[PDB]
């Protein structure tokens, strides 16, 4: 009665925590790369900064599909077609991607992040059986997609291949790689229709493409960034035979919630999520509303503990504009950069559950606090506690040598907080409405 107690059992493990992240796709990292050098450096820092951020430990880019930079379409590395699939394709490399290139190298070489997913949303549009990277379509030659054209199958590996090799010369190792998105919508942009059976068909011809490449590290292949747990959940039958082949389960959480553990032996991502429609909100907390930080931590806790989730990225980090698409508003007329609470929420949870750790049981927990815990690589063991009450006397112990603790609230952006320790236990007053992350430390 000194306080709630949470206990962390760390024999009862779960899932490995890959990191959270999000992407600068679509030229939003061209909007990054317009700001003045103070607003870039800001915008990198508030993303991948382990001192002075979010501590972003994912970074997801596009793979462009279209001809040119028109509106925010990603241009290729291939825009124009050969003609003919047996023909060398034409590569005519711009040393950008679409600025995400130096995005990449920021995240990589000053901020040490090690995890970059390449993710294709179309072929480009020579390739697919409507001939244009928009408005669905297929790639030619899977099994119910003939093209006049021919088979682009082994082309398009082929296409994927050398845009990872692009980004390997310019000292980015992408590690994870995917050749589809939402694959169960057509849109308006670059999108791509493949049932399960044709992205299995596609990862026979993929994987061994990857492995007899000059590529230094071979990426993981990754399915399929459908719109939701439920329509990934319908694919992984179909997947199950090129399970050796592959490595990485993604989806989003716009067409059905990451509620339940899918059926895989692979990872689980959560590779988009945002407040789409939503008028920019910067707040923490108001009312549980869909652009809140408050929401988007609980957000965050649900696809972890409940969706089985080993990573989370919302959609975009900085990006122009008045919608809650992005986490940080890039200000083109004032040059600056100003995070949301949606931002520091994402970073609340990055800080301390770094790439490798082993979430584990934690017992205490109530109506007015929702808790997680989680074992790092260093021994770390982060406690996460979700206060949906006034300000809570809280103990943090396991079943330790010190600890500290931060808090994000409407007055905190992962500011640190007393955490009292004595004999392995640290004591905290949990903010009302905070998201507070304990961690104990190992002698
Ligand atoms: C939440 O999400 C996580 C993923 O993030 C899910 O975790 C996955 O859980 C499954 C089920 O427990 C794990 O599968 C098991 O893996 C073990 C370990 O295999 C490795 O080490 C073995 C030595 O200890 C070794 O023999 C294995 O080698 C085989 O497999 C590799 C890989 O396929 C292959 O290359 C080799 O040639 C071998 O064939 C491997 O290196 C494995 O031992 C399990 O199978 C045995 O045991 C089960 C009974 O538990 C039995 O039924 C089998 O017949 C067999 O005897 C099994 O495959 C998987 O590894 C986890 N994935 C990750 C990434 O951690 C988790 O399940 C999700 N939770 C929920 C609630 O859904
Ligand atoms: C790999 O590199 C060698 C030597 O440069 C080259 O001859 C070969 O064609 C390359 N293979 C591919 C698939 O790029």
């Amino acid at each position: 009665q000194a306080g709630t107690t949470l206990t962390v059992d760390l024999s009862t493990t779960y899932q490995r925590i890959d990191g959270f992240g999000t992407s600068e796709a679509f030229q939003r990292a061209v909007q990054m790369s317009r700001l003045p050098e103070e607003g870039q450096r800001r915008a990198l820092d508030v993303l991948f900064s382990t001192t002075n951020g979010a501590g972003l430990s994912i970074l997801r880019n596009g793979i462009g599909s279209s001809p040119d930079m028109s509106s925010d379409h990603m241009v290729s590395i291939a825009p124009k077609s050969p003609g003919s699939p047996n023909n060398p394709l034409i590569y005519s490399w711009d040393g950008s991607d679409n600025k995400q290139l130096w995005v990449s190298q920021e995240a990589v070489h000053t901020y040490g992040v090690k995890t970059i997913y390449a993710d294709a949303w179309s072929a480009p549009g020579y390739m697919k059986t409507n001939g244009n990277d928009a408005n669905g379509g297929t790639l030619c030659g899977l099994s119910g997609a003939q093209c006049a054209s021919g088979d682009w199958r082994q082309a398009y590996a082929d296409y994927l291949t050398k845009y990872v090799e692009f980004y390997q010369e310019s000292n980015v190792t992408v590690t994870h790689l995917g050749f589809i998105n939402a694959p169960e919508l057509t849109t308006s942009y670059a999108s791509m229709r493949f049932s399960a059976s044709q992205a299995a068909e596609f990862i026979r011809i993929l994987y061994p493409t990857i492995q007899k490449s000059n590529l230094t590290y071979k990426p993981t292949i990754a399915c399929c960034d459908a719109e939701g747990w439920n329509s990934q959940a319908g694919m992984l039958g179909a997947l199950s035979s090129v399970n050796s082949m592959f490595g990485l389960v993604t989806a989003h959480a716009y067409t059905s919630q990451p509620g339940f553990s899918m059926n895989t032996p692979h990872p689980v991502w959560m590779t988009a999520a945002a407040d789409l429609q939503g008028a920019w909100t910067s707040a923490w907390y108001s009312y549980g509303g869909a652009g809140e930080g408050w929401t988007w931590a609980n957000n965050v806790y649900n696809a972890i503990v409940n969706g089985n989730a080993s990573a989370y990225l919302y959609w975009i980090g900085a990006q122009t504009g008045n919608t809650n698409s992005h986490m940080v508003h890039i200000d083109a007329n004032a040059g600056t950069v100003e995070p949301s609470k949606r931002l520091w929420a994402l970073g609340q949870w990055s800080r301390f559950v770094r790439p490798g750790a082993r979430r584990v049981a934690v017992s205490g927990a109530s109506g007015s606090l929702r808790t997680a815990a989680f074992r790092n690589e260093d021994g770390s063991v982060a406690v996460v506690v979700i206060n949906s009450g006034g300000d809570a006397a809280v103990n943090v112990r396991l079943a330790p040598a010190s600890a500290k603790a931060w808090a994000t609230d409407n007055s905190r952006a992962i500011e640190e907080i007393q955490a009292s320790f004595a004999d392995g236990v640290a004591t905290v007053n949990v903010p009302s409405r905070s998201m507070t992350t304990v961690v104990l430390y190992p002698a």
